[PDB]
């Protein structure tokens, strides 16, 4: 469950 902004570049 990755997506903007987090996670992972937060």
């Amino acid at each position: 469950g990755f997506r903007s902004p987090c996670p992972p570049f937060c």
